[PDB]
């Protein structure tokens, strides 16, 4: 199977997850996207401590059983989060400290990982637990100061609690191997598997922006952490802007790694993002498959001029023309500018460098035409590996009308049909 995220890493061994919100499960259009493109599921809240154990002692998996039986019944595996860190804490555990405080923590991992025992594929058993200040040492915590080594005890607990999941230590900023906070994560596990610490992965958030950008090194951390005997999994991926050649690029980073387990993107749709204002997932908020999307697919099926195949000529401005509104047409293929496009990260058809394919509507039969840039999701493409461009906000295809192939004819928006005049060939 290759059509659906899930489906094209099972290809190779791995998965493809989101992130689910409970409160989102009656809503239709979200349940009809994340049941069909993720086979792996993590619970953005549900397994959280305050949702777990909202009173000391007192247990409640209501939330993070109904996501985890969705996950179940809709054929994915989950990775349960987190059992034990300084985020989202119950009031009460909050306030406690020292040998009490260390205790609860025990307490808290018993009970969840024993209410799931044996059903989950992977635990973030301690996540966040390192700094920022650029020093690559833990961050000052109320579990961390019931000893440095609360962490190591929280891992040893889990694993007697199921050994049947697979212990992650889950993290972020720690892809950039240059940055201290990566070196410190490095050393920890380096130091757990030598004196025999059950740790069996480390995550990576993979929540990057303009403030904490990609970078290919990130292939280079993974390597080195897989290199110490743990697998890696990218939990909690979501990129500011859905540029589809960082989507690609992060995607093959984990396809280079025999010892990735997968990917997590954090969220469905860009709606329901903890970042939304950063549009940062695949899938737009009217439920419509991103530019990325498409590159994602593409890479986890281990996949100038536009010439249609049907026509043997070239996508063409009409006599260079710059002006709005323009539709576009076939033409002979020659060296002139009217007939360069360029793809760019957020999906567009460029011409004349700041000028854009663009729709004028959304049914069958919408011109298609050049336009100023804007961002539009009408200016916005996905590249089919079968031939064809499918825009984005229509989800229709790029058309030659009528099946015309002669010089003059004109594009347009049309149900896709796989038809020579909807397929196209970038050389
Ligand atoms: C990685 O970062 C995102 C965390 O999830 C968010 O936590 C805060 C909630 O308010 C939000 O809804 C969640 O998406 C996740 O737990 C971390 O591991």
């Amino acid at each position: 199977a290759e059509s659906t995220l899930g489906a094209a890493a099972a290809q190779s061994g791995r998965y493809f997850g989101t992130a689910i919100a409970s409160g989102k499960l009656g809503d239709s259009a979200y349940t009809t996207i994340a049941s069909r493109e993720f086979n792996m599921v993590t619970a953005e809240n549900e397994m959280k401590i305050d949702a777990t154990e909202p009173q000391r002692g007192q247990f409640n998996f209501s939330a993070g059983d109904r996501v985890y039986n969705w996950a179940v019944q809709n054929g994915k595996q989950v990775r349960g989060h987190t059992l034990a860190w300084h985020s989202q804490q119950p009031g009460w555990m909050q306030s406690l400290s020292g040998s009490t405080l260390r205790q609860a923590m025990i307490d808290h991992i018993n009970g969840v990982m024993g209410h799931y025992k044996g059903k989950i594929a992977q635990w973030d058993v301690v996540s966040h637990a390192f700094s920022d200040d650029g020093s690559g040492g833990r961050r000052d915590s109320n579990l961390q100061r019931t000893g440095n080594d609360w962490i190591e005890v929280a891992f040893r607990t889990a694993r007697a609690a199921d050994p049947a999941a697979k212990l992650c230590y889950n993290d972020y900023n720690i892809e950039n191997w240059t940055w201290a906070k990566t070196q410190g994560v490095y050393n920890m596990v380096r130091d757990f598997k030598q004196r025999g610490v059950p740790i069996d992965c480390v995550g990576f958030q993979s929540h990057f922006n303009s403030g904490s950008p990609y970078n290919s090194n990130f292939r280079t951390t993974l390597q080195n952490f897989a290199a110490l005997g743990v697998d890696v999994a990218i939990t909690e991926l979501d990129i500011q802007g859905a540029s589809s050649s960082t989507y690609a690029a992060v995607t093959n980073d984990c396809l280079a790694v025999s010892r990735c387990l997968g990917i997590t993107v954090w969220g469905v749709r860009d709606t329901d993002s903890w970042r939304s204002g950063d549009t940062p997932l695949l899938f737009n908020g009217d439920g419509s498959k991103k530019a990325a999307y498409t590159a994602v697919l593409n890479a986890l099926n281990g996949g100038g001029q536009i010439k249609g195949v049907g026509s043997g000529r070239c996508l063409d401005v009409p006599n260079a023309s710059t002006t709005d509104g323009t539709q576009v047409q076939l033409y002979d293929c020659h060296s002139a500018t009217n007939q360069q496009w360029t793809y760019t990260d957020a999906g567009e058809l460029r011409v004349y460098g700041d000028k854009c394919l663009d729709a004028a509507g959304t049914g069958n039969g919408t011109k298609v035409q050049i336009y100023s840039c804007w961002g539009g999701d009408n200016q916005k493409w996905r590249l089919n590996s079968d031939g064809s461009i499918v825009g984005v906000q229509s989800g229709l295809c790029l058309d030659a009308v009528g099946g015309g192939t002669a010089n003059g004819t004109l594009i347009q928006l049309y149900s896709c049909s796989n038809g020579s005049n909807q397929r196209w060939t970038r050389t």
